[PDB]
């Protein structure tokens, strides 16, 4: 069954104002990532799956800055994410991996052959 991953806050940039906002997110073992506003009915604020998404780091123009991006369709989709140390990046990025890892390994077996 679906269990949670990892839970914390990440420093959120807004996808229409550019703006930085702290947001509580969960990340669940079925690629659910879910973002509030306060730590948890009251709904998310950013509700999206991390399967089939590429993990993408920079610091510009915010140090330890990580890009979460999927490819939708026709659409592309860029979840942006800060965190104080280049050591919690790698704590969150690791952990995002690991679960889109699971997703990919799950789709090739059914896709493959």
């Amino acid at each position: 069954d679906v269990a949670i991953v990892k839970e914390g806050w990440l420093h959120k940039r807004g996808k229409y104002i550019k703006t930085w906002r702290p947001r509580y997110f969960l990340l669940k073992n079925d690629g659910t990532f879910i973002g509030y506003k306060e730590r948890p009915r009251e709904a998310p604020l950013n509700n999206f799956s991390v399967a089939q998404c590429q993990l993408m780091k920079t610091e510009r123009p915010r140090p330890n800055t990580f890009i979460i991006r999927c490819l939708q369709w026709t659409t592309v989709i860029e979840r942006t994410f800060h965190v104080e140390t280049p050591e919690e990046r790698e704590e969150w990025t690791t952990a995002i991996q690991t679960v889109a890892d699971g997703l990919k390994k799950q789709e090739e077996e059914e896709m493959d052959f």
